[PDB]
């Protein structure tokens, strides 16, 4: 079929019908639809005026102004609030009442875009595969990142979270306009990975979204992950100020100077160091969401009631912390490099800053019990990985899973562990998936570009897309248009089980207590420890 021209609040818009096979099936593709007025530096996103006639939505638009790969130069543009839609069309009647999935990309909050991940093959967030295979509409979009999206003074001079508002603007635009495209506005499901999953989590927790979101999915990132909230934004806003010439004496004088400073200078202001250096990487991402008593009313841990009727899927990857570990202690991946005990303590010492040497021991005490199964070999090395996976992703996710059940009313809750491997690990037991590995399966890359994947990869992808889009459709990953290889049991304080995703989905796929030992340590004792200042 075909949609042709569609009426949106801002006016008509025309996409591109892409024939999918030869019997009539296709997909309508809109790229570059504006959901918010061009942006003013460090100012909240505003409504879009509209345009006259028909907007030709055939090409992606610029990603938001952001640092480049080498933090050498900048690419993008401040006129980036655009979104793209994919609508699976059948052979007769155009589609209607389709669940709607809105993707929110990650990138440590410093970079990314709706088309974001790309190359000479094909962009990674293309929603054609998810759209057509799950019979759902897919929206991707851009939101301000880096200083321009999260610079904040920690008060009203410069509140921060401009990026989160952009997300909000697009989710709202979808709510009021996705019907014209054949989507069910009361069935919007948000999904994202890393900063994307933290963002999905933060949006479900914000009162600004009352009545907008029906369900949500956090892939390796929830609002509780330690890297998500910037506890001392002002410090950061000063660093930028210095570098760009603004006075760092009055919070209010420096904020108006920054609003006028060249957007590009602000973007390049701060530069994250090399690769193997001084501290852990967490200590380096600074431009992030902030607890502003407005969009994020209080610490996210006290906001879950706001997600009481939002079904929720949250999970992490097998070796989610691998790559981060491999930068704070390169030894991990060298079959001839030693892993010290003093080293690992220097590290956990860093992740436990706000808890003094006390909190450094307690943590060190818990993670070290290895009766040296491998003082410096396959074991103590992996515990370095598990420390990173736990702090950055597993534990925060488990705390959010629980906090979401404990506040549930109608909301169902589901957890997962992604363990399918895409590459030979270093050690034969460290088999699994690294950070971000899940994206390509959720986006159906094994089908998109079959030639770059193994049959097993296609199998994992087909399963994950089926679960995600049955969930988007009914709130039950098990129920919908796609068969799933195995029943996925809802998370409850009691059962508190998760589904392990691998190439061999079976009944033993449903696991339970995952290191309840550390979850327990962290929540029961570390958290209640005295925060030294």
């Amino acid at each position: 079929a075909k949609l042709g021209a569609v009426y949106t609040e801002g006016g008509f818009v025309e996409g591109v019908n892409k024939k999918l096979g030869l019997l009539g099936d296709s997909v309508d593709i809109f790229k570059g639809i504006p959901f918010a007025a061009p942006t003013k530096a460090l100012e909240n996103p505003q409504p879009h005026p509209g345009w006259q006639g028909t907007l030709k939505a055939k090409n992606f638009k610029k990603r938001c102004l952001q640092a480049t790969i080498t933090q050498d130069s900048t690419y993008g543009d401040e006129d980036c609030l655009y979104l793209n839609i994919w609508v699976p069309q059948g052979r007769k009647q155009v589609s209607r009442d389709l669940p709607v999935m809105i993707w929110i990309y990650g990138g440590a909050f410093l970079m990314g875009s709706g088309h974001g991940a790309n190359f000479l093959n094909n962009y990674l967030y293309d929603g054609e595969e998810i759209a057509t295979r799950g019979n759902v509409i897919v929206v991707t979009f851009n939101y301000r990142v880096g200083p321009l999206g999260f610079l904040s003074t920690g008060d009203a001079n410069l509140p921060g979270n401009y990026g989160l508002r952009d997300q909000h603007m697009a989710i709202a635009w979808v709510k009021r306009n996705i019907a014209a495209f054949g989507g069910d506005p009361d069935n919007i499901t948000l999904f994202g990975e890393s900063a994307g999953g933290a963002s999905v989590s933060l949006q479900t927790l914000s009162p600004y979204n009352k009545g907008l979101i029906r369900r949500a999915i956090s892939q390796s990132g929830v609002a509780l992950s330690p890297w998500v909230i910037q506890k001392n934004p002002l410090f950061w806003a000063k660093k930028v100020a210095e570098k760009v010439g603004c006075p760092v004496g009055d919070a209010a004088r420096m904020a108006q100077c920054l609003k006028v400073t060249d957007p590009r200078a602000l973007t390049l202001a701060y530069k994250v160091p090399l690769a193997g250096l001084e501290y852990p990487m967490l200590h380096y991402v600074g431009f992030v969401p902030v607890i502003d008593g407005d969009f994020i009313p209080d610490d996210p841990i006290n906001l879950y009631a706001n997600a009481a009727d939002i079904d929720y899927i949250a999970g992490t990857n097998n070796m989610d912390g691998h790559i981060f570990a491999s930068i704070d202690m390169p030894a991990i991946n060298k079959g001839n490099k030693k892993v010290t005990e003093e080293d690992f303590y220097k590290l956990v010492s860093e992740f436990t800053i706000t808890k003094g040497l006390r909190g450094a021991k307690t943590t060190f005490d818990v993670y070290t019990e290895s009766w040296a199964q491998d003082p410096s070999q396959e074991n103590k090395k992996k515990t370095v990985v598990d420390f990173e996976t736990d702090v950055l992703f597993l534990v925060p996710t488990e705390i959010a899973l629980a906090q979401h059940r404990a506040n549930a009313k109608s909301a169902k809750t589901y957890a997962y562990l992604f363990s399918h491997p895409s590459r030979m690990p270093v050690y034969p037991k460290w088999v699994g998936a690294d950070h971000a590995d899940d994206i390509q399966y959720v986006f159906g890359k094994p089908f998109a570009t079959p030639t770059g994947y193994r049959p097993q990869d296609r199998t994992v992808s087909k399963a994950m897309i089926a679960y995600w889009t049955n969930f988007a459709k009914t709130g039950d990953p098990n129920m919908g248009d796609s068969a799933v290889p195995t029943h996925w049991e809802p998370y409850t304080t009691e059962n508190s089980g998760y589904l392990e995703i691998t190439k061999k989905m079976g009944s033993s796929s449903m696991k339970r207590s995952l290191r309840t030992n550390f979850l327990r340590y962290w929540t029961l004792t570390y958290l209640a420890l005295p925060t030294v200042t």
